[PDB]
DNA sequence: TTTCCACGTGGAAAA
DNA sequence: TTTCCACGTGGAAAA
């Protein structure tokens, strides 16, 4: 698709309040006449870098801030230049999340952190430690239920446990992240992933559990706990479950440390509606009424807008979210975050499935998250080099065929021409290529 | 995931009533103590052949019958052995849909056909032809609306128009489908796809419109019509839209001819719960109460079970469905269907985007749908031939480097060894490989 | 049907 | 860092 003047197209993930956001787009059209289409395609965080490089993609893209550094490095995002008056409306630290190489590259929307969600009727007193969950499961299994179910296919949901005892993504020192100092293979990370794997080995969780499976099981009252973010609360409200949101359990005495995301809205550098996108975001979405429309559809978490966050912070579910967020850390936005996430995803899935050990899975994850992606020019240099090597060889064999006068079959490969060249030069070549004088 | 004896795991597509089916599973657990888990993973029709080949995958898999023949050819499905008494409860033609090489390979559940779905308030009199849609759209655009929106990413939705004037998949003659006689490149197919591409060219449709975009636009009252199946009705019910279900419009005076699917349930050949699966399907799902539970969640269409279908056939939406189904054709279940579907999907997406012309898109689709998938042994044969070719060459150069005394640099490639061999034999080799005596 | 070389990226190796 | 051969499948070619 292509962005075209006079219309706005927005990409936001399918677990967010896209219906409420389209409601904001409808008000925008009422007052300005500009149509606003909100779409929630799959794997949008991966599709956007593929289409935007060529000029395609949506006008605005919503994702957590951790992806945006890589979009900016690739030149996919227009610089955001809000007036001071508007910057004053959002918490400074939310702006930090969307600053890359000194420039603001997106509008921050809301702060997200995972919390422990629990069924109060099945479990009036939720566990304070990861360690006690096995025994809690044994007890609930006798009653036909299970202790805990959460998405094991996305490393976002397992990272709090991996980081609890000392695992980290990229080390931060002297005011910067060290791209080559990755902490996914240290004792802390190994202990966290081992406990999770042992949960599966002892049949307290299933390695194939994903987002929809865990959400269905908690919202149907089959499991007593899940791990999820504020966007999930709306579907629980519609269910018959009496749920609480609280601090994640500790592991080895230390708090679980979720990676904290800032839902952010970037403007496609190829869009011809940059000013319209700015007006929509600053003056329609990032208002009390606009964020309310979105929040009422699927809760946003702690919104970047101070005026509305003052209301939302009264909700004890938000206070628990931010308690967890204080114990975690804001995600880096550096372009390498994509490589980190793929590597940890592979490690978690492979260790959960028994395909690899925890030590082997995390060792490979360490090297992969540190691996430098070859540039376009490097790939092209290698492609050309091998093109040239084949062309030189092909020309040699053409000349040997055309002038050798070797006693060759009507059809033969260049190996048979090589053999004849060898005999001419005084060599003997056996059937398997063994060659000697 | 591996099937475990004593529990049932089911895969069904996410647009079906998986919540109603899980209710059937819960009754089954209440009467037999066997846990039933219903899951709706993405791309399950592609995942099943990958996992089931090694004994993995679910106990039961739901999909339209078209996919089943390829599963059976690969040995992924247990043969279905209902007693004659049970078979008599389903319409004979539904059993034919799941018969492959003389054997029953799945239980038929329900007959699905696409219909034209329209908004009565915006469109009291739905169009009877495709030809009048452009004018109708221009009318509705003046009111800020559009005429028609349907999924353009899946060829199932566009096939009725492609088949209207003569396009076909595999020609049927003398009781068999001829897999070398494909009709995606004939005049009728071109005329149908040209009309669709012309709709996009004249801005009556957008090439990137997918399932959720079309469903959202119709269910929010922004487009007057959509093309979809019975599963979609419940979401329209919850919406404010006053809709009708009717015959698809004609093209060039001929009816649109949808490919008719039979939602079918196959039993994994690797399952240790084959008898439980048969009990669940025959005596819990394929009952009035069982199908009712699923149909209440998302309408199944015209169910294979005679007793319950006499109730459902009273519904004017089902009569419309079957009117369209009489105009279309039951899909083949032959293994070549997946290759047919991939080819047409690429052709539709490529012509709708302008990346290929209609003629060029359908010309490639014809050869692709007819292309014989090389066997494992053919691929292996090829792999070994090239492995051997490289190993013969490597042995010759090893012998040359070890015994030639060619005055070579410390590091050089085989081309330089070849060059030294050539001059030894009285040849001249230029820098680019030009070789002469 | 088989056969042959081309293709671009992997990863071992040397520095 | 660059270099070099291996890899398995594509598609042209001959039959
Ligand atoms: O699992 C890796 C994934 O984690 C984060 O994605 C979150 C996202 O921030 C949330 O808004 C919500 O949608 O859940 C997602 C996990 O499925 C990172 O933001 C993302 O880059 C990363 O791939
Ligand atoms: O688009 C190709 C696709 O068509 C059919 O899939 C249908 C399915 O039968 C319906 O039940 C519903 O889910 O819509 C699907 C299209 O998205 C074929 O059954 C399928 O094999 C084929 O790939």
């Amino acid at each position: 698709m292509k962005i075209e003047e006079g219309k706005l197209v927005i990409w936001i993930n399918g677990d967010k309040g896209y219906n409420g956001l389209a409601e904001v787009g409808k008000k925008f059209e009422k007052d300005t006449g500009i149509k606003v289409t909100v779409e929630h395609p799959d794997k949008l965080e991966e599709k956007f870098p593929q289409v935007a490089a060529t000029g395609d993609g949506p006008d605005i893209i919503f994702w957590a801030h951790d992806r945006f550094g890589g979009y900016a490095q690739s030149g996919l995002l227009a610089e955001i230049t809000p007036a001071a008056a508007f910057q004053d409306k959002l918490y400074p630290f939310t702006w930090d999340a969307v600053r890359y190489n000194g420039k603001l590259i997106a509008y921050p929307i809301a702060v997200e952190a995972l919390s422990l969600i629990y069924n109060k009727d099945l479990l009036p007193n939720p566990p304070k430690t990861w360690e006690e969950i096995p025994a809690l499961d044994k007890e609930l299994k006798a009653k036909g239920k299970s202790a805990l179910m959460f998405n094991l296919q996305e490393p976002y949901f397992t990272w709090p446990l991996i980081a609890a005892d000392g695992g980290y993504a990229f080390k931060y020192a002297a005011g910067k992240y060290d791209i080559k100092d990755v902490g996914v293979d240290n004792a802390g990370a190994k202990a966290g992933l081992t406990f999770l794997v042992d949960l599966i080995k002892n049949k307290h969780m299933n390695a194939d559990t994903d987002y929809s499976i865990a959400e269905a099981a908690f919202n149907k009252g089959e499991t007593a706990m899940t791990i999820n973010g504020p966007w999930a609360w709306s579907n629980i409200d519609t269910s018959a479950v009496n749920y609480g949101v609280t601090v994640l359990p500790t592991f080895k005495g230390q708090p679980s440390k979720p990676f904290v995301g800032v839902l952010s809205a970037g403007i496609n550098a190829a869009s011809p509606n940059k000013e319209l996108a700015k007006e929509f975001l600053e003056n329609y979405l990032l208002t009390d009424e606009g964020l309310e429309a979105v929040n009422k559809d699927k809760p946003l978490g702690a919104v970047a807008l101070k005026s509305y966050e003052e209301e939302l912070a009264k909700d004890p579910r938000i206070a628990a979210t931010m308690e967890n967020a204080q114990k975690g850390e804001i995600m880096p936005n550096i372009p390498q975050m994509s490589a980190f996430w793929y590597a940890v995803r592979t490690a978690v899935i492979n260790a959960a499935s028994g395909r690899q050990t925890v030590d082997a899975a995390l060792a490979a994850a360490q090297t992969n998250a540190a691996r430098r992606k070859p540039s376009w020019r490097e790939r092209e240099n290698n492609r050309r080099r091998e093109r040239r090597r084949r062309a030189v060889a092909a020309k040699i064999y053409t000349g040997l065929r055309a002038q050798g006068d070797y006693n060759l079959p009507k059809h033969c490969d260049n190996n048979e021409v090589l053999k004849a060249l060898c005999v001419e030069a005084g060599w003997v070549v056996e059937e398997d290529g063994t060659t000697y004088r």
